[PDB]
């Protein structure tokens, strides 16, 4: 069963922003999802050090890169700490409602749209390039989930049958027609070393 | 009963590397303690927001600073998360076998002290301004607990009699002898003004 929710008003506010606000540096989408991945790979590692058998469900602890331009998809995929249904609902473990005011305040202040990983709400930067996102997680604690949004005020979440993960998380990036330059190894490459050069995981760019 | 530990060797390295290289842009200290004082704030905030009674143990979310130059320490407490003793022996709730190795390779490859918290081991930046640290800390799972060490390899836990905390952690810096600046009201408003200013949380700067 496929479960509908909708976003809070600050949430829905911050994602109208992303999308409508002129803002050519978007790049930046990329650093602030490999920053999340990093944030959550800490986390298992943190866990496992008091209970090694927290990698059971994986001991490789890393970032991958797919492009794909068939489906015109770009997905992150790490192998960390994952959500639980209840962190999905809950902003994608964010403390978003929060952030966002913060975040709108700095705006008006004189801070842009780079500095929103400040705010802990980087996450929706993933809407500077993307139509629609899709979120698939595993956390030890819970079961394989799929959430999914495409902005306009709603967010799904599903089960997810289809290729068991073990543990972590994979952002899957459905790009907007005019952003397919972040399909392109050159560029892919580009922005990892510009913004994520001391990232202690290691990113792997696959290949098609 | 006052228990002693030994630092794991990469730490007591890390340490040492604090302590005796030459660098003279020691204010970043307070930018780190304050980051690790938001993110415990961020952890309690986000566990509230599905249990309200998280916060039972206080609802003020908030940083204060407090200089005493009778005693010649500056103190940074927050009401966030706190931590567990298994935390506090556990490097303070951080990866920091893993962030020092990262940390070491970044500064043989063109990097400098002050991206300490890049590595996720921030705190031990308050080793540039301090002789020694007191951490008295609270978590909601736990007892309060101070935390301790002058460098030399080790630390020791004991459990906390004196002024009952609620939740949250107090980082009481012994400053150096040559470091009593950030004991100055304009040079802590300053370094507040320059490194901490988008901080979701009231930071406030008692005066003597
Ligand atoms: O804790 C976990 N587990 N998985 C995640 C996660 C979230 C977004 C993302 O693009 C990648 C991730 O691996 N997070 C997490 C990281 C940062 C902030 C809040 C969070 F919940
Ligand atoms: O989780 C909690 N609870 N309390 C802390 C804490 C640690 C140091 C510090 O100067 C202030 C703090 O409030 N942390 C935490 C924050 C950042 C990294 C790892 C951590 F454990």
């Amino acid at each position: 069963e496929v479960e509908t929710f909708a976003f809070q008003a600050e949430i829905a506010q911050l994602m109208s922003l992303i999308i409508n606000t002129f803002y050519s540096n978007k790049e930046i989408f990329l650093r602030e999802l490999i920053s999340n991945s990093s944030d959550a790979l800490d986390k298992i590692r943190y866990e496992s050090l008091t209970d090694p058998s927290k990698l059971d469900s994986g001991k490789e602890l890393h970032i991958n890169l797919i492009p794909n331009k068939q489906d015109r998809t770009l997905t992150i995929v790490d192998t960390g700490i994952g959500m639980t249904k209840a962190d999905l609902i809950n902003n994608l473990g964010t403390i978003a409602k929060s952030g966002t005011k913060a975040f709108m305040e700095a705006l008006q202040a004189g801070a842009d749209i780079s500095m929103i990983g400040q705010f802990g709400v980087g996450f929706y930067s993933a809407y500077l390039v993307a139509e629609k996102v899709t979120v698939i997680t595993k956390h030890n604690d819970d079961e394989q989930y799929a959430w999914e949004s495409s902005a306009g005020g709603s967010f799904t979440v599903r089960t997810d049958t289809g290729e068991p993960m073990g543990r972590g998380t994979k952002v899957i990036l459905h790009l907007k027609e005019d952003q397919t330059e972040y399909l392109e190894e050159r560029r892919i490459k580009e922005i990892v070393k510009k913004h994520s050069q001391f990232i202690g995981y290691p990113i792997t760019l696959f290949v098609e």
